Parts: structure tokens; C-alpha cells; sequence
């Protein structure tokens, strides 16, 4: 099957652009990565850091996770980031969204041996 990082990766990363393409990313992103088959995912964040500076955030912070686990870590430096949410105009599955670039500390959760992102639970 496809592995929680794998996932992680593929709902969560996008190294190959510096910031928020343009107000069509999340339109694009969203679906180009699967968010929006079953349903529009209504909210999704995307990391434009290399992978290894995001799996470095593993070995960061210790932070309480929102869902009150113990293997949240927050990242010492600022990333940039998009944060994409649904408009009100979307129905599914012409799913709709805003695109907000910004650049906060990350909290991811960490699992397995290698230990790796494997969910992306806040940025602050
Ligand atoms: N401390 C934790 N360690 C490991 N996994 C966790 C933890 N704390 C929550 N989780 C996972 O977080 C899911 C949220 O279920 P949810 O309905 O939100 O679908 P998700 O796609 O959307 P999210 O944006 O929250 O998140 P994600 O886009 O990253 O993807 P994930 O696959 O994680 O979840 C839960 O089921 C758990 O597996």
C-alpha cells in the first residue's frame, strides 16, 4: 500500500516552488494530489522546504499533538507554507479553494523506525 510517510509526502510536500504558485494553486494542487476524489478535503497544508529539512523537524520540538499524543515536533525555524481552504462556492467535485502563502513555525507527527513525518497537525 502506500506508507504513511508516502502520504505524508504526497498530501504535504511541494519543494519544487519557493512559495504559492499563484491563486490557482490550491485549485490545482488539491486535486493534482488526490485531496479531492472522494470529497473536497477541506483544509490541506503544503511545505515548500526540502524533504530533509521537514524529516529534520522529527529530531525538533516536542510538542503536544491537537489530538493529545505525545509525537509532535515543531520546527525551530519558519518554512513556507501554503494553506489551501475551501470556498463556499465549491461543490464537489469542482472543488474550490483559497490559496494564503505564509511562512510559521511547522507541527508535524512522527512515527516509525526510520522516524518520519507521517501527519501534518499545525503551524504557529
Ligand atoms: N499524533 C499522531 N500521530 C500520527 N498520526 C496522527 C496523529 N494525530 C493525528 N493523526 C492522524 O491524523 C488523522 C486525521 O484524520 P483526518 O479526518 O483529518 O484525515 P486526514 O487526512 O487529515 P488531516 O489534515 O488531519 O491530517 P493529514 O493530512 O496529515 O492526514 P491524516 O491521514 O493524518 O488525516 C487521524 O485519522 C490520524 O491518522
Amino acid at each position: 500500500k502506500e506508507t504513511a510517510a508516502a502520504k505524508f509526502e504526497r498530501q504535504h510536500m511541494d519543494s519544487s516552488t519557493s512559495a504559492a504558485s499563484s491563486s490557482n494553486y490550491c485549485n490545482q494542487m488539491m486535486k493534482s494530489r488526490n485531496l479531492t476524489k472522494d470529497r473536497c478535503k477541506p483544509v490541506n497544508t503544503f511545505v515548500h522546504e526540502s524533504l530533509a529539512d521537514v524529516q529534520a523537524v522529527c529530531s525538533q520540538k516536542n510538542v503536544a499533538c491537537k489530538n493529545g499524543q505525545t509525537n509532535c515536533y515543531q520546527s525551530y525555524s519558519t518554512m513556507s507554507i501554503t494553506d489551501c481552504r475551501e470556498t463556499g462556492s465549491s461543490k464537489y467535485p469542482n472543488c474550490a479553494y483559497k490559496t494564503t502563502q505564509a511562512n510559521k513555525h511547522i507541527i508535524v507527527a512522527c512515527e516509525g523506525n526510520p522516524y518520519v513525518p507521517v501527519h501534518f497537525d499545525a503551524s504557529v
